[PDB]
């Protein structure tokens, strides 16, 4: 069997980041990354790509160029995990064994669970900022919008970046005002959830925007079918099972249902729901002490964001070092995550909170306000920090900055 | 390869029931059931077996004994579903094709997601009414109870028969009074949920029982580990991530986390959560119009019960007949389900409700009262009606009875 001291499953945000940090602990020759994609994407900027403010090409780089230098890139898909025997299977009919395993497989998009998708994306007026293949379609639907309903959805599953399905709604609204067709737009957000946002401070600031900008939100309403050729969409009322509703659209932004990666769903390392079952504070796996998890694929009960990955990578780095010398981990992840809620082409409400879903803000000012500074940070500084600091293993979240300020 | 007009996946409550109904529609020779288990169990009576009021031997019959005559029993496990090619795969490497598919694969028990199970069951004082292998350990733990915490758990997943985890707690409480050792038992229900029951009328009834009979209920508390050799159970506080609590027990009753069967989790027929993705009124699959689902494996947003299965079976029978006649289905399932809440060795609160979580009571009296009549119905009549009417395709729930009593 091919064998690595440290095996990292997934070469996305958590996976590259954890590889860089482990390369410094055990040497690069002893780290490997299993990743099928030829290309590594900074997904947060896709919100702005779909609103025409950023280029798609700049959001990605060849996976080879972000593999930490000297680390083995195994270009393949994980097809099975066998933790009892400290190995995994790949779709190249190889098995790979490990001393330590870091699982960073992200979340899976399930567009096909919506009847009429993904074939419906072939038609005009419909897009999705969650896929490299549909994010520019969001922008063409917005550009081409003439008059009628502009509908944005939120599915009945866990998602990554829970703020993004409404970020694109606020940008669309601002685009209609800037181009003079706001009066011809009936803007609707049909969300499976019960509330605009999970934290009251930001929910409240967001509700104010909902009222001032004449947006409609229907709660407990899930998209179940798209008829793209007829520009109609079908939603179920999650509160009155069996009741559906058909509604035409001049533009539709689909946030797809999401789920754990298929290979984890039935794996021994998953919990009952298919997420990687790790300790909530140390990210060490609950039942296999040499397995760890980070990011979207875990069952960490906080928002699934890259800011969370950043904050988790700093904890996991310590956890693994403590475990490597048969000691009890002591530093504890707090559930830190962040949500740069783009409310316009020049504003962001920067939500930050922890496991108790209470504000944990970095800056000494009220981040519940729409801010130019926070927009520039998301649009311009965060991509640079990601490529040049987070992926090199030098970004574990802004806790030190927060304590630096409050001083 | 082998092909059947109607292929039924699963030979449990809905599988056998649907195969019987379909035999009458397409003929026995055109129906097949894929089912691996040699034994078919009437699971509801395990609540009473765990309490030592019924025998485990009587809850099961050979699978061969309930297969409708003429209907092919394919003794195997489904390992793959390919609805785009109208076929499924089994674990003896056979491709089976169908004209229509009924999926009745049930719900999967995931004991091993509780750290320390299922190896913990080898130790005394721990049991589980949800498994043929542990229901009798419940009753052993109940009799052997001397003094301490009697702990009953409810997981953080969907479940079948959501009432059964408290049913055995009430039975245990009555047993302790009847054997003089009630003063020696601290009885605790540690549930992942935030409410005792989702229908307020029956939740208020159970709330009075809890208060009158000195039971503790701790909400948002989820069992995560058993240390059966030390008789300790670990709970997480769902309201404060990171917080846990280690409790000693003298008796522990585990309700295991549950999930869609593994073969369905990654299947095209599943919704994103892994449940069979069916129309909530017709039970026809949303995306594969020759696929249907019934029972615990579906995403029907009501309680996962045998009574729901029976009411579903009448609807699905009509849905499939109408489709075969090139008509559009019209008769609608209302979410009917029933929970015969055993509150003691002589009493049942018969909860009956629909999709809107509103009571939908068959009998003209108040079923939120503890009733002897309802206990005898659960303990003696329902098993009889199950084996001899429901599994033969002649029980579609009690809606006709309801209308007659009203
Ligand atoms: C539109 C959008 C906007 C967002 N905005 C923000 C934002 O403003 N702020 C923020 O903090 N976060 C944001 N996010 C979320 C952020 O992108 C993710 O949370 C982050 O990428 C999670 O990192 P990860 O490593 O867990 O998953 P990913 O970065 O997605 O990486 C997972 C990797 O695993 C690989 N993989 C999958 N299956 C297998 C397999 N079987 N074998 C091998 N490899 C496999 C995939 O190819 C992928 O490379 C946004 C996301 C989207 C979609
Ligand atoms: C302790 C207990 C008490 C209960 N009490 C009540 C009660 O009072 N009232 C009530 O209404 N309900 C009650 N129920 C619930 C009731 O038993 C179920 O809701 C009912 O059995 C659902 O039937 P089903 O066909 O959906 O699943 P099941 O009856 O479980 O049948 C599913 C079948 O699929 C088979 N199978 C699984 N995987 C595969 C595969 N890969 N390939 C092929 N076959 C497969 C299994 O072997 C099984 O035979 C109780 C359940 C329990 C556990
Ligand atoms: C349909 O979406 C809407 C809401 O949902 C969040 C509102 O609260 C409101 C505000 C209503 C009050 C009484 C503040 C409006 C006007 C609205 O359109
Ligand atoms: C790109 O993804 C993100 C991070 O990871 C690099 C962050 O650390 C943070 C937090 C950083 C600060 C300065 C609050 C945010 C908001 C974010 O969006
Ligand atoms: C065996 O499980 C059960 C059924 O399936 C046969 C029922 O139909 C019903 C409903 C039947 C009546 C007479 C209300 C109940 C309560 C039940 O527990
Ligand atoms: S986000
Ligand atoms: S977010
Ligand atoms: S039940
Ligand atoms: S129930």
């Amino acid at each position: 069997m091919n064998h690595y001291e440290v095996l990292v499953l997934g070469g996305g945000s958590g996976g590259i980041t954890m590889a860089a940090r482990m390369k410094r602990k055990v040497g690069a020759e002893n780290v490997a990354i299993v990743e099928p994609s030829e290309r590594h994407f900074y997904q947060p900027i896709w919100t702005l790509v779909g609103a025409g403010a950023k280029q798609l090409s700049s959001s990605g780089r060849p996976t080879a160029s972000v593999i930490p230098s000297g680390v083995e890139w195994i270009k393949a898909r994980v097809t099975e995990l066998n933790p009892d025997k400290n190995c995994i299977h790949t779709d190249d009919d190889e098995k790979i064994s490990y001393r330590y395993l870091i699982i960073a497989l992200g979340i899976q998009l399930d567009y096909e669970k919506i009847k009429g998708l993904p074939e419906g994306f072939a038609h005009p007026k419909i897009g999705s900022n969650y896929s490299v293949k549909t994010v520019e379609k969001t922008w063409k639907a917005l550009q081409d919008f003439k008059e009628g309903n502009a509908i944005f959805t939120f599915p009945n599953t866990p998602v990554k970046c829970a703020g993004a399905p409404q970020k694109i709604m606020y940008l669309s609204e601002a685009y209609f005002r800037k181009t003079g067709k706001r009066s011809k737009a009936n803007i609707i957000f049909n969300t499976s959830l019960g509330a605009i946002f999970g934290v009251k401070k930001y929910a409240d600031a967001l509700q104010e925007i909902i009222q001032e900008r004449n947006l409609t939100v229907n709660y407990k309403k899930n998209l179940i079918e798209v008829r793209a050729d007829k520009q109609e969409a079908v939603f179920e009322n999650l509160d009155k099972p069996g009741e559906t509703q058909v509604i035409s659209y001049e533009m539709l932004h689909v946030t797809p249902p999401m789920s754990p990666p298929d290979v984890l769903k039935t794996s021994p390392v998953a919990d009952a729901a298919g997420w990687v079952d790790v300790d909530k504070e140390t990210l060490q796996h609950r039942r296999y002490p040499n397995v760890f998890g980070i990011g979207d694929c875990t069952n960490l009960p906080t928002s699934k964001t890259a800011a969370a990955v950043a904050a988790q990578s700093g904890i996991l780095d310590r956890t693994i070092s403590v475990i490597m010398k048969n000691q009890t981990p002591t530093k504890k992840y707090d559930g830190y995550t962040s949500c740069p809620l783009v409310t316009g082409y020049n504003r962001v409400i920067l939500a930050e909170f922890d496991y108790k879903a209470e504000p944990l803000e970095t800056f000494p000012f009220d981040q519940s306000k729409e801010r130019l500074s926070m927009y520039l940070m998301k649009a311009d500084l965060m991509p640079f920090l990601y490529w040049n600091m987070m992926l090199r293993g030098y970004w574990g979240g802004p806790a030190f900055l927060r304590k630096l300020f409050h001083l």
